[PDB]
């Protein structure tokens, strides 16, 4: 819509620099701070089974799609005010394209 | 000295995004438009052998080190006017310390 592809090896290293500290994508992937993120797009938000979300993060409902993961992705606690993902955000798009393609690959 | 070692997994994508275009790394690599960058650091401008380099590269004599190429890849026309190497440049410290960590390490 307002996203565009880029490079998923690109977006595979900023998943390493920013996101793996808390997070894993893999399918038979464990939570750690963040939870696992397979299957992500298309679920809503705080699903993921055996998992402790914050209510803020439940009561959005947000619906994952590459759009909406890039709002999110500029600014967690503003998109979802009250969350404990500790993230500053990525406030570049060309930096959001790259993951979001990434993830878009490696949680399918 | 004012370069600080980054992200070797992060310099090999920019690499790619970047300098794969024109540039191998690799002993036994071929030149394309940019000479094979093997065996970089530590020797001279122009030196690579069977490859043709401007004037101007050749008489700037840079002897390569993590801390000139730091230099040259944020503006590389500034640094050694007259050069062919028609890349805009590196703005941003951590991409640069990120890329020249991966060179590094590659190119030996
Ligand atoms: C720890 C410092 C984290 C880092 C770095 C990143 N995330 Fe995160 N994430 C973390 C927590 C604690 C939570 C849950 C918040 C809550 O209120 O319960 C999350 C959540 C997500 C989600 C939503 C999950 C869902 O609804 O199923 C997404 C899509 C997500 N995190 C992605 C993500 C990416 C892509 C990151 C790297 C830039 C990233 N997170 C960093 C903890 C941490
Ligand atoms: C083609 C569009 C290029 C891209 C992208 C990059 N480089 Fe380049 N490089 C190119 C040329 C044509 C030349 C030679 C210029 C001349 O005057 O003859 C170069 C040269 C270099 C060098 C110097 C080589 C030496 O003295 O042996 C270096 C260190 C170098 N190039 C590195 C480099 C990197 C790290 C790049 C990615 C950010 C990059 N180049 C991009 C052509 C092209």
């Amino acid at each position: 819509t307002e996203f565009k592809a880029g490079s998923a090896k690109k977006g595979a290293t900023l998943f390493k620099t920013r996101c793996l500290q808390c997070h894993t994508v893999e399918k038979g992937g464990p939570h750690k701070v963040g939870p696992n993120l397979h299957g992500i797009f298309g679920r809503h938000s705080g699903q993921a089974e055996g998992y402790s979300y914050t209510d803020a993060n439940i009561k959005k409902n947000v619906l994952w799609d590459e759009n909406n993961m890039s709002e999110y992705l500029t600014n967690p606690k503003k998109y979802i005010p009250g969350t404990k993902m500790a993230f500053g955000g990525a406030k570049k798009e060309k930096d959001r394209n790259d993951l979001i393609t990434y993830l878009k690959k490696a949680t399918e």
